[PDB]
């Protein structure tokens, strides 16, 4: 109940962002629900044609932390597909405790990590296709502003070199990324946007002029050429009625700047990216990219969470698995197996041991550890998208 | 800076939800900030194939409300094509002022009317898909929870008749719908299941009755008939696995029933639906709809914001429409065409004349009128959709 | 001339199974007749893009056996391309003899050689995909009583482990094949229908239920395996209409069996099967298939017969080749050559020499050799199909 | 047990012509046999996408005379889509009586009525391309001939205008239809050939001549017509390799003639044809077709029986509709409405009243009257086709 | 035997311009060339799923006039499919006399038909989708100058109002067309380039400025309406990798003008054009076009030339229709019927009689009318395109 149409974190932590089914189920439970101890598993329904880079758990603790609920999951930034090695669909986060007690929580628990999960996963894809190349997140624009911070951060741990949200910046620690706009080209004109820009582009940070706002790419390139030195990159985010071939515009660009001793000038792009025009972008010359609505719209994993257990007995719904279970994987070639949680270790044909993924992080509503920071889960992420190409 | 990885009311007012480069741009102009007055335009670069449901604008004047700008805007719930009848682009919302005093606010200002935008319009073809009979949204879920609110509001104004979001559902002025899930199944069983679920169905509300947990559609609707009298609707979430052919199904249990004299029962469905799937499954037999994912996760329109005149004269980049405009509407046939700024209406061929729909809803930054209720404005929506079949 | 639509061996026999247009071509040759030697060989026109496995050649010579006439054919089993290494059209029986004395069974010839032979080949494609999975011909009921043994035996050669036709089986020397039907569920119900079905489960028989009538597979798999004990396999006939994702169901079945420490029940798949769905089930988890239609029902190969030598002289029609042939294939990688008759063996290029593959059957009406047995002829089909993966 | 792989009718007769657990599931059941009783239904599972043309109850009746069951059926010939007018699946016969009693004969039945439904559709479909130009059934080679009359029964009945096969004229009560074959060309040569077939054209039958055996078919036209005067037709069956575009041939033909004053002589196509390519064929100019394995081979539909009532009380599996019904159908329109037996007629809308298509042929095993021949049959079909284009 | 690889006039009319297997088969016939007298049809092999413009009679005639052969033959200028209203080849042009008295021409009669007819078949279909707007042939760089005259006639007589060529412009009997190249705006640069070709504009001739060299088509724009005032048109030919969306780009500039008082200023567009793009382009508001490859390099149509009959008797090979014919078109709904040459009228089903549209040009070697002028011609088909929409 504030000034925008969003939910204070006051509300999802009451419960009031969620569907009414569940606080009138639960009330409709009433005294039984002392009675009613269930252990909940979450699942990928969603796209399974596609590995997943999990993400958004850290908010899911922030929020069932101090509820008596024991909760299991697979650390943010891991890489895995959906179904393991067998086709059995593997659970994420794994919640334990009276089902009134943290019920209500259903709608917030799946939208904490659906539309971070998808985006991780689509930055994680670009950063396949950037390679060595640095890339980064500037679509919080195509989406709505309450949460631009969780978009930047996703993005950043999915393999984002920067991200230019203010706020996102903030919460992964990292100074926020930006170039000079057409705005400003348009109410100077390039000449003095451009002198202005240099002139204000500090610490050991590269200097970046965006070229397309009047002029044709090729002789904005040259002009700049012959009329600036000290300038690190070019940047095209070419209107879609100017990119005939905007491969073939990076070449030219390039040639035309190297004729002209140049070429130490390096090339950025920007505007209607993804993994295919990335790869191909850099494959004409490009080596920085600004990556928008592509990740920040990124379609949202279709996640479903569903009680798994009852009472210590296994119960589920038709086309779910009852019973709790723990994820193997190979500490090697990385297979994975989903096996009934009395099995915790198991020998994978690759490299010794299938150690388990899923881990606890609340005890009793009590964090069971000290939660990794942006940076230390991307890390993460990096290592473990070495393993997909 | 709070609990979760959003940003809080005051946040985005301090224009601290943004691209940095806004920020340091501003900065960067000093002293000529005074001295730059300029007329900024949002058009649809977005899907062009396509009419949008605006929607959205509601945020930007709780916005842009204060700061000395005029602020002109096509109405929420308006339904038209991005481009004009001459493939002119049309601007939705044109900000005039200091560019230095809000431009820092163009992040959220896209922000809050692309991703908005998207649900209501998939909402709105999800509506004509529906008919006279109702749905309504239920895909908070599948999305990040501090927004929860704005979807269903978005979603509600594109047709959506209920919505199952608590503060959504307050933020329209509704009741929150909802039925039985099949955790109240799996934690009771069926027969205790729909016994609480019909005996604490209160108020003028229709009685529901979840039937795909434990048995076959077929026979849990059988049994139903044969054991309770007073149910209004038999839902049906049927899982993937098990929706071998939907529209067959939905048939046989409708045969089942009124075989045994219990037509009465209404058919509901819900789980995995769009336009496409809601027409064919209404031509089955159903009567009422549950849509989540396609409305709540609709990709979102890509709305570009840029200067179209500077201290009084037209200027604009390559691939825009420099000069400030008007977009007038034929009051029959609804022909529209984007027009110069110094041109009110004009003569429609069809049906008399074509007036301006770009209303100014902000005058130095205060509010020109009272702002419409959702009700209000889902009751334009309708009868605007009237006019696209 | 019987009571049903058919044609006994009586009919076929005396060439009342055929077109008129032989007895009155025969006829209006008249005298001429007895000058009138020829030699005829059946090779197909049809399908070229796939290998064949020959089959009904038996039939043949149960009918060309008594008539001055000799029969060379390749065996039945045998599995080759209709075109040869290089193009050329093999010859599968070849037929030499006065044309009035024969000519008229040219209609039964085919038809007892084109139905046959898809049936036999789309039952070895079906084989290769089952493994070392069993699977069953189940399909006489898609098509005409009358010859039901015909289908089964095909399928049989082609590579079917059992067979459920009582006729067929008895043709082919096996018990044939079938578990309990949905009628005995519906009719009795299922608790009584299992029980009544693993009493009656005699000899070194697999005792089989089927599970799809009433309930959901899951939960029917589950109730089977706390109810009863010594229970082989477990059949899911599943409706097209319940046929969401027959894979994903076949693992939820195995994965909830194996949570109940019932892993050893296997799970037996039927209905709408061919060699795509096979091979995906089983890859699901199924170690038994009753196939029917797709093989019962296969299309026919385009047989035709062709004159080709008239009184020792070649000669043809447009579109065929003159002259009687032998067709050679390798001992060894099975390279296959057709060449003049008057070519025995040659040397192929892999492996040693090329040896004739058509052998003769009859001379004068008399069978140079002892038939083989169905089981006999399948197991040569297996060596054969050995080298097509 | 005879000379072919075939069933005598005493075999299907006796239910050796089924699956064995039919036999063993009556048995199985005892005592319990004489208080089972039940009444069955026959839907198409099968094509959904195209009407039908029911074929084959005749030897049903020849089955079922004589054991204590009611037997209610829609006439064959009739022709109506497998779904109502609202998707609901059509039931094409109904037997009534105790399970035991009729049982063994599922088998049968459905083979009775799969195979000869899809021949007599197929033909149906080639009647509509065919127009008023006639087509001969000349398929039962490419099948096994033991069946070769119930093929050209269905195929006669369906709309062809004659049939080749010996016995399955004899069974329609027509002269087998045929023309001299490429054999006696290739043995005595055209000019012969031909000549021996002008004198051996007897009764009001038209002449044909085979002109594709040796010759290019244009040139043994114009020899054909400055050599004989009284012909009738010119067959061309052309052999795949030389048909490169055999509507372009068929002009070419036509106009040689007519050049030389003979456009009196029709001309004939054969060979490889289907809806399609006869009335491609016709368009260009030809005026008799002889189709053959499109029709006899024609796929068959997917015919399903199953009880939907036990001891009067409705019952049935899941996919399929419980309870006896009728099929209703406008004696205008023809839309048709699947409705509970205790539903004689009803009003529709169109053209007056809709009444019962599901007619009574069996009570107590006695036929209610007495059974139409093959061409009154085909009449009543023909009546029916006009209703479909 | 010239400077360049071509054939001098010299040369085709002695026959050297040809296959020698011509004068060598009429040299191996030898006297009994005095006795051969043949009339040979020329038909289109060529596509058929197209209508054609006949055009290069012209040059055939100014081949065989002289040799004692009478030449029928269709108007140049007509429009007709290559196939009559019963699928018949329609004869374009019929050549008759002593066949080794022409017959060494046969190579060259096709090449001036096949080429020709192909390009101005081309320009019509691009006339119709020009509409009232003007585009004009400017293809003959992309082919060999040897025949750049023959193409803008035939580009003219399709429909080009106008051609670029000079010598082709000379032939059709006008004044060739153009405007200034990006060369002269690379040596001068815009600025002095516009100058120097509005100054050099002369007579009764609309400027055209080619503004796409240096900066973008938009400020090109805007920059050359506030400099020049009597500026006809403004020419954009975009370069492939700068031709994002041509459409788009065209109304961009259209506004940019109009809100510049400078509607007035047409826009022209060049590149890459066909029927499709240009189109397309005029409903963006493009109202000139020049048209290149295209039409100068369309595919030729595959014109065969075959004897139809020799000393009076109707002689022809496989594939073509024998004796002489006559080409019948309906004064009326333009319907065509190709019969015997001994019917010159018939009565055609719409709009009274058919007359014979195949004329005689030459009679023993004498034209028997004097030729139209390009002019006139394409004054002819402009009528004749008028009936194909």
């Amino acid at each position: 109940m504030n000034v925008f149409n969003t939910a204070s974190d006051e509300d999802i932590k009451k419960g009031l962002a969620s569907d009414v089914y569940f606080e009138r189920t639960i009330s409709a439970i009433g005294d039984k629900c002392n009675d009613l101890r269930v252990a909940m598993e979450a699942t990928v329904s969603g796209p399974l044609d596609t590995w997943i880079n999990f993400t958004g758990l850290d908010e899911v603790l922030k929020l069932l932390e101090g509820l008596d609920v024991d909760l299991y999951a697979i650390p943010e930034g891991t890489i895995l597909f959906p179904r393991d090695a067998n086709g059995l669909p593997v659970p994420f986060i794994r919640v334990e405790g009276r089902y009134c007690d943290f019920g209500m929580y259903e709608t917030a628990i799946l939208g904490f990590i659906c539309q971070a999960s998808g985006i991780s996963t689509k930055a994680s894809k670009v950063r396949l296709a950037a390679g060595d190349s640095p890339f980064f997140s500037f679509g919080i624009r195509r989406m709505h502003p309450a949460i631009s911070p969780m978009i930047d951060r996703s993005a950043y741990i999915g393999g984002a070199d920067g991200v230019s949200g203010i706020l996102g910046a903030k919460l992964i620690d990292q100074d926020p990324v930006g170039t000079m706009p057409h705005a400003l080209s348009i109410m100077l004109g390039d000449e003095e946007a451009w002198k202005l820009t240099l002139e204000n582009t500090k610490n050991g940070q590269k200097s970046v002029l965006l070229i397309d706002t009047y002029m044709d790419e090729k002789f904005a390139a040259i002009k700049i050429a012959e009329m600036f030195d000290k300038v690190d990159y070019i940047r095209l985010d070419t209107p879609s009625s100017r990119r005939g071939n905007f491969e073939a515009l990076i070449r030219e660009v390039r040639w035309e700047l190297a004729l002209r001793g140049r070429s130490d000038i390096k090339i950025m792009v920007s505007g209607g990216l993804d993994e295919n025009t990335v790869k191909k972008l850099r494959e004409a010359g490009a080596e920085a990219f600004g990556v928008g609505t592509s990740i920040s719209s990124a379609k949202p994993f279709d996640f479903a969470m569903d009680i798994v257990e009852v009472n210590g007995k296994p119960e589920t719904k038709r086309g779910k698995m009852s019973g709790r279970k723990n994820v193997l994987r190979c500490t090697s070639c990385h297979r994975i197996e989903v096996v009934p949680a009395n099995v915790q270790e198991k020998t994978c044909i690759c490299g010794g041991s299938m150690q388990n993924l899923l881990v606890k992080y609340l005890s009793h509503g009590k964090r069971t550890s000290e939660y990794p920071r942006p940076k230390e889960i991307r890390s993460r992420s990096m290592k473990e998208l070495e393993y997909f190409k």
